[PDB]
């Protein structure tokens, strides 16, 4: 029974990007205009 708790983990493991994502995201659109 390897893996297990991958959905709850990943989502929690991707939470990082979630933030660092939008941040660097506004940078582009901002630079554009």
């Amino acid at each position: 029974g390897l893996w297990s708790k991958i959905k709850a983990a990943g989502k929690e493991a991707a939470k990082a990007a979630a933030k660092a994502a939008g941040k660097a995201a506004l940078n582009a659109v901002s630079e554009a205009v």
